């Protein structure tokens, strides 16, 4: 198919649009460069065995959009672009309700005009919100983000669902994502955070490194088998997969399909950490610290569903989650290149 | 002070504006004119006994807010502007978050970059969701509203609330409307719907003028006195009123301060239809019709907290609500002028 992939650059797009590539899909990449290199590009070819095409712009540009979707004969769109600093978005939420929830709407607005019907959506396990029910089940009622980040994707979800009941041929899948980490098997790409990594994984995988001291370990007495967070780590590889696979199924197949994304098992911090010492040869440095701003002790997916109805499932384990961010770290300690 | 009224042109930004200039404010008006004639401008003029200056043009423009805030020197933003009919937002969900949320975001941006941090929105007693427990009080917690415009609203005030925590400099008050009729005393200003009205007072005021045969009533098996539906009418004067306190009690004054506006008390399909009986000399025609879709059985606000804190309160009645709508009506039944 002809497929669209907006934020196509980053983390979770770039090794999407790779297995698209291999799946013999046209890819056409929008992405503004806020947050990834266009020395990321030539690694997606590469590694997908096959040339994307790629266009620098912002989501926000209706009219660009329009222009590109009509262009390219585009069938179907991924949107992985948009801000997710749960932090920063504390700090600036102007700047994430513009570039996400305005961001979305430019964008669906644009493929309205253009006669585009298929979209995928990166969702957050967060917009379950504050429940007690663990695992997370697509039938749970959405809850309340705490943070702005968390607030626009719930909202981009509302948005979505509402123009799926006005205009009914609309397919729509909303990915839940629960906590994606990894890298390609290359060691040619991975994630490449710029300044102080947010999530575990690269923090971990920058103290291994060499580049920080100590992780430090949000809170050591929450209710959990050890003390330490619980949460639902997925291999990025498996998360491009299941997006592969939700493009081809469910494209021209009118609806709203929910699915969770995640390995629908918890691991705590600490499982993390050994995991990773494992990998790159030596104990990780870390200390305790005190809990973070609201954070959950702990959730895992619910990914029944998916399996059920897509017949996918992951199968990349934490260890190899764990090889193949220290192989990409390692390989690559400057990431890529300006 | 200097006051941005968006939206001013509108039903009940025009009787704002007209209380605002009354009471010597400086008023610019912003408006597009999708819902509203050049033809009332006059009228709020005259009515205000004050000229204000009117600007034609969209809230999506970032740009040109920016400008106006600047070119006038406004201190703070009243924000009607936005899309309201609720089964269209059913329809056209995007239309509805563009003008709404895209539209809010774009005007506190522009506010943002002129420094202008004191803003009024107009919100929604919808956003309590589906609440049992009534009359609904402020320091109840945000339900889910069934409507994109509902959620609209929703979002938009989570959206302020998250950009307040960030820039605390900032006073914010989050007006949620109960149900707005009436008319300016004069007889010479109202509510002017194009086609169609969606609620009950118009409606009626059409029926009664001649226009429609007879009111649907949407349901009368509910669990209601009478079996009607059951609101909380406010007076669009004294609405305007509370804007005014609100805005000069609050400006400068950090926070976001949230106030129920209604007058406290509720009044079924069958009151309102026997005060404008009243009201216009003849029987209103009705019939009774199945419930409307989403439609709840009864709600009115807990207005305590304006009071308390604002020292305001609602001090027109319903037959007023219903003799000047009737005076409105009568005086113009082709509205403003094109
Ligand atoms: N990474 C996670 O843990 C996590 C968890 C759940 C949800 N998500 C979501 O998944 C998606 C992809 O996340 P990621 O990890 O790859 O992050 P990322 O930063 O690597 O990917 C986002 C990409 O989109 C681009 N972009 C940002 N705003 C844009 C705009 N207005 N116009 C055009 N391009 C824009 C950035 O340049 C970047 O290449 C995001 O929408 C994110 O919110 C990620
Ligand atoms: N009327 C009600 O019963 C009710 C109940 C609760 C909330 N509200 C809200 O109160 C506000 C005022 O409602 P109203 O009854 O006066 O409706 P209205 O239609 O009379 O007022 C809205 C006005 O804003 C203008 N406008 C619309 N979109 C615009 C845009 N993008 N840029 C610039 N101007 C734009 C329209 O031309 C119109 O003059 C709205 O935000 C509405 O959602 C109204
Ligand atoms: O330096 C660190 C970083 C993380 N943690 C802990 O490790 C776990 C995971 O932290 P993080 O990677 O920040 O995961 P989450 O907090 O659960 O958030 C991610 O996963 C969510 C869905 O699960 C998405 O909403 C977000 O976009 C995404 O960043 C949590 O227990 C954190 O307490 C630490 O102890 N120290
Ligand atoms: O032709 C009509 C119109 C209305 N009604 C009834 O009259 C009552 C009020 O109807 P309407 O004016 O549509 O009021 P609401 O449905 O309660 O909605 C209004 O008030 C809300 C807050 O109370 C806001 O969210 C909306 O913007 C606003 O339009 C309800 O019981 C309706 O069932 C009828 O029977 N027939
Ligand atoms: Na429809
Ligand atoms: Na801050």
């Amino acid at each position: 198919m002809r497929v669209l992939v907006t934020g196509g650059s980053g983390y979770i797009g770039s090794h999407t649009c790779v297995q698209l590539l291999q799946n013999g899909h046209d890819v056409i990449i929008l992405d503004n460069l806020c947050n990834s290199k266009r020395s990321v590009l030539p690694v997606i070819e590469r590694l997908g065995g096959k040339h994307p095409t790629f266009v620098e712009g912002d989501i926000r540009n209706e009219a660009l959009m329009t222009e590109i979707l009509h262009d390219h004969a585009i069938d179907t769109v991924i949107h992985f672009a948009g801000l997710k600093a749960v932090g920063e978005s504390v700090q600036k939420p102007l700047e994430y309700y513009d570039n996400n929830v305005n961001g979305t709407l430019r964008l669906i607005s644009a493929m309205r005009a253009a006669n585009v019907k298929n979209f995928i959506f990166s969702s957050v396990a967060t917009v379950y919100g504050d429940n007690p029910k663990i695992p997370y089940v697509e039938s749970f009622p959405t809850g309340t983000p705490q943070s702005p980040y968390g607030k626009s994707k719930l909202m981009v979800e509302q948005i979505l669902t509402d123009l799926q009941k006005a205009q009914p041929d609309w397919s729509i899948a909303l990915l839940r994502y629960f906590n994606p980490v990894g890298a390609h098997p290359s060691g040619d790409m991975g994630e490449d955070p710029q300044g102080i990594p947010n999530n575990l994984m690269p923090y971990i995988a920058q103290v291994a490194v060499g580049r920080r001291d100590s992780l430090a370990i949000f809170g050591n007495d929450y209710p959990t088998e050890d003390g330490t967070g619980v949460r639902d780590y997925i291999h990025v590889m498996d998360l491009a997969d299941g997006h592969v696979v939700a493009m081809e199924k469910l494209a021209n197949k009118p609806g709203v399909h929910i699915y969770n994304l995640g390995a629908g098992v918890g691991n705590s911090v600490l499982d993390v950490v050994n995991a990773f010492s494992k990998a790159c040869g030596k104990p990780v440095n870390y200390h305790f610290a005190p809990r973070r701003e609201g954070d959950l002790p702990a959730y895992w997916a619910d990914a029944s569903k998916a399996d059920r109805e897509l017949n996918w499932r992951v199968t990349r384990t934490l260890d190899e989650m764990a090889q193949d961010t220290w192989h990409w770290q390692s390989r690559h300690p400057q990431g890529y290149p300006d």
